[PDB]
């Protein structure tokens, strides 16, 4: 139900609040730039036989003028990493759909670092502008962890994706990790674009800024286990979520921010659509979110305004009866017991509560 307060196991902000909660106030001043693929500076499969090698020349030439990266429709087996620079870049796929652009690999954290050198290992020298990311990585023992596993690793602002798609098709076993997108800059811009994964698809923000925002647009994201999760100020304006039955059809959650106590902007859905296999329509067993409790050890550990306390505003969307209607928030990653708030009076940035909402959805699951 979408009347406010709503209930402590499911709070809904008074249309008040929800003036509060706007893409431009999520902003904070940023000014997002019209996404204008109109030229192609570097072009993978006219120039450039790697993607990495186009990324390279364009972080190399340096300069401040926006540069455009071309990706030829295909499918290409291989890590992108974007290090911090200065360069303006938009990394963005020439077929006429964002599936006729694939970017994807088969690399849990659980990877051994032996195996990622012979999977990626190839597309880097000890010259290059991204050498470092790789050699962190190359560097670790036994796994590669959470991080490394990532597909394509946005460590520059001002970057913009736009019509591909980003793929870790990890489902080995149901404990495994796999990133696809990692964005870990302010200003990320990410449109028309599918990102694909199972666990741990999208690290939206996993950075310290205390300002890093991203804007997700006309952007269909899949996974079953903490799909999309991190630090970030990141909006989601019509987007499509998609929980996935395809690895596991028991119990499966969305988002999982672990948005910093004294950060009032964490995740906003805006305009989206939450949805996912027939299965769990007739399960109810997925969840919206829970609290990535990062850092803490267990609930005994949770300080209130010193541990991370994920943020997240589900606002004039779509949810599928794919969920847990009547409690749809479950239990945080350290053990910490979800808690609503539904006080008719609150403050929406308490940390003795979780900050999940939702505002004037509908569909099914609303």
């Amino acid at each position: 139900d979408q009347t406010a307060p709503g209930t402590a196991s499911r709070p809904i902000l008074t249309a008040s609040e929800s003036n509060y909660f706007t893409t431009a106030t999520y902003l904070q001043g940023w000014s997002p730039p019209s996404i204008s693929t109109s030229k192609a500076d570097y072009t993978v499969g006219n120039g450039y036989n790697t993607i990495q090698a186009a990324v390279n020349a364009a972080i190399n030439a340096g300069g401040t003028t926006r540069k455009y990266i071309k990706i030829n429709a295909g499918t290409y087996q291989e890590v992108v990493y974007i290090p911090n620079t200065k360069v303006p870049l938009t990394i963005y796929g020439g077929g006429s759909s964002p599936s006729d652009t694939l970017i994807t690999l088969n690399m849990p954290a659980q990877t051994t670092p032996s195996a990622y050198k012979s999977l990626v290992g190839s597309l880097f020298n000890s010259a290059d502008p991204a050498y470092s990311m790789y050699n962190s990585c190359a560097s670790k023992s036994g796994t590669i962890g959470t991080s490394c596993s990532t597909v394509f690793w946005v460590k520059a602002p001002a970057v913009q994706i736009v019509n591909l798609s980003i793929e870790n098709s990890a489902k080995n076993t149901g404990d495994q990790q796999a990133v696809a997108l990692q964005t870990n800059s302010d200003q990320i811009q990410i449109h028309n674009a599918r990102l694909l994964g199972h666990q741990d698809t999208l690290y939206a923000g996993s950075g310290s800024s205390s300002v890093e925002r991203s804007y997700y647009t006309n952007t269909y994201i899949e996974g079953d286990i903490d799909f999309v999760f991190g630090g970030g100020s990141a909006i989601f304006e019509s987007c499509t979520f998609y929980v996935k039955a395809d690895r596991r059809s028991d119990t499966a959650v969305v988002f999982a921010p672990d948005t910093d106590p004294h950060k009032m902007y964490g995740y906003f859905v805006y305009k989206s659509t939450i949805t996912g296999d027939s299965a769990w329509s007739s399960s109810k067993k997925a969840y919206l979110g829970r609290a990535w409790d990062s850092g803490v050890s267990s609930s005994s550990a949770y300080v209130p305004g010193t541990s991370p306390n994920g943020q997240l505003i589900i606002k004039e969307s779509t949810i599928d009866g794919i969920i847990n209607t009547s409690g749809p928030w479950t239990t945080a990653t350290s053990g910490r017991t979800y808690s609503g708030n539904n006080a008719n009076s609150r403050d929406l940035n308490n940390d003795n509560y979780n900050r999940f909402w939702e505002y004037n959805n509908s569909g099914n699951g609303a």
